[PDB]
DNA sequence: ATATGACGCT
DNA sequence: AGCGTCAT
């Protein structure tokens, strides 16, 4: 009761572009826009895989990981935009450089959390204080809430399209709030999503983009709202909407519930929703998946987490990787050198700009390799020290430490070939 | 035959 | 350290 706390602390929002490259690519090339399109990642091989996916194309069929042949089938005026190829990979420049236009524009409103190259965290609660001082108990009007949709609104007793269900249950949610109460959490997360409303605004003014967002009272509720509504809406989920919200949701949803730990949840307890871990104690939780994990079960089926938005706007690895699958696996001593020095080319370009961009350098180089054959992502990973950006020295290097692996006795052949090469440069400190 | 990034475990 | 997990 009195001392039970309801984890209605923070006000949180996750943000997350709407298929991001594609819009990328669309705003640079106006004939892909309003139209089924996707981005594509190579070419040869089944016309490439489909990595983004605009929503008319979506509509067809069209996913990500499907290959762009097959994506014709279902849409055969599907448009493509290639993603670019350098030094024999795909070169990802042209959207790590709109990510930092994104991210740059949420930072004026609060600290973010890089989440991905798409999406980042906002700690709104400061924001949130000093615009309910300025406010002075006004009601907020729902024309401050054009794109927000209210988790669990429209309810109970009183129209039969999308935009009008949204207005009424924005205001049966307006209606109720305690506008007086500079403390009550909902109005707390209603002026964070007048913020993320104006965020982006923003965003969509200064880049064309458009994205989505979720506001609630942690991350992971944060990162669910934000894809109940996806493209370009903002969904507030507050607390008291947990219970009906989690009573018939699939466990697999909720974020880091989305591999073995979550199946194991679903089949050590015999459940399939988030709700239904509320009938078990922490002890129990714990017994069965650990001690942090079964505290973290406890409170996320309740609503309640406390994962702090670090601040963090940069990534703290900058890496380049390649698989070679099938027959192009590398099989040849020459072959491994040679990517590994494109790989390496790439990361020291990169290195380079963000020691320049960002006052910084890393001093440990990470090599990853996959062997054909084994399931994992990395077989393999050995590192040893980055003391110079150069390429051949950093390729070189690579090549020492993971050489021991050939287990070919012909010198000029790699045995077991070679499906993926990975080099990620790591540790930095401050220049 | 689908390029990356963060964090956990021992 | 080196591997395992989850993610976009
Ligand atoms: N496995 C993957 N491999 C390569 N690139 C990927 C990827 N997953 C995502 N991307 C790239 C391409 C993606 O555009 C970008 C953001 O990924 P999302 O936010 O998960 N999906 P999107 O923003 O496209 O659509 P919406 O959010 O509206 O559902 O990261
Ligand atoms: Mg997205
Ligand atoms: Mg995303």
């Amino acid at each position: 009761g009195p001392h039970m706390a309801t984890g209605q602390d923070r006000v949180v929002a996750l943000v997350d572009m709407d298929c991001f490259f594609v819009q990328v690519e669309q705003r640079q090339n106006p004939h892909l826009r309003n139209k089924p399109c996707a981005v594509v990642q190579y070419k040869s091989w089944k016309g490439g895989g489909i990595i983004a996916v605009s929503y008319e194309a979506r509509a067809f069929g069209v996913t990500r990981s499907m290959w762009a042949d097959d994506a014709k089938k279902l849409c055969p005026d599907l448009l493509l935009a290639q993603v670019r190829e350098s030094r024999g990979k795909a070169n990802l420049t042209k959207y790590r450089e709109a990510s930092v236009e994104v991210m740059e524009i949420m930072s004026r409103f609060a600290v973010i959390e890089r989440a991905s190259i798409d999406e980042a965290y906002v700690d709104l609660t400061s924001a949130v204080q000093e615009r309910l001082q300025k406010l002075q108990g006004q009601p907020i009007s729902a024309d401050l809430l054009p794109s927000t949709y209210i988790e669990g609104l429209p309810q109970g007793p009183t129209t039969v399209q999308k935009e009008g269900m949204r207005k009424q249950g924005l205001f049966q949610w307006l209606d109720s709030l305690q506008i007086d109460n500079l403390t009550s959490p909902d109005l707390q997360l209603t002026v964070g999503a007048v913020i993320v409303e104006e965020m982006r605004a923003a965003i969509e003014r200064e880049t064309g983009f458009q994205c989505s967002a979720g506001i609630s009272h942690n991350k992971v509720l944060a990162k669910l709202a934000c894809g109940l509504n996806k493209p370009n809406r903002q969904t507030l989920v507050s607390h008291g909407s947990v219970p009906q919200l989690f009573s018939q949701m699939p466990i697999r949803k909720i974020r880091s519930l989305g591999g073995k730990l979550g199946a194991s949840v679903i089949e050590i307890l015999g459940i399939e929703y988030m709700g239904e871990l509320t009938q078990f104690t922490e002890s129990q939780l714990q017994s069965h998946f650990g001690e942090k994990n079964g505290s973290w079960l406890y409170a996320m089926c309740r609503g309640i987490e406390h994962d702090p938005v670090k601040p963090r706007q940069l990534p703290k690895t900058i890496g380049c990787s390649k698989n070679f699958p099938g027959k192009t696996a590398l099989a040849t001593r020459e072959q491994v050198q040679w990517w590994l020095l494109q790989l390496a080319q790439e990361l020291e370009e990169r290195l380079t700009k963000d020691r320049n961009d960002n006052d910084r350098v890393a001093t440990q180089l990470v090599v990853s390799i996959r062997v054909q054959g084994d399931k994992r992502l990395s077989s393999l990973r050995r590192c040893c020290a980055l003391t110079r950006y150069d390429a051949h020295k950093m390729s070189h290097d690579a090549f020492t430490v993971i050489k021991n692996c050939n287990t070919s006795g012909i010198q000029t052949e790699w045995s077991p070939p070679l499906t993926m090469l990975f080099l990620c440069a790591t540790k930095f400190s401050a220049s």
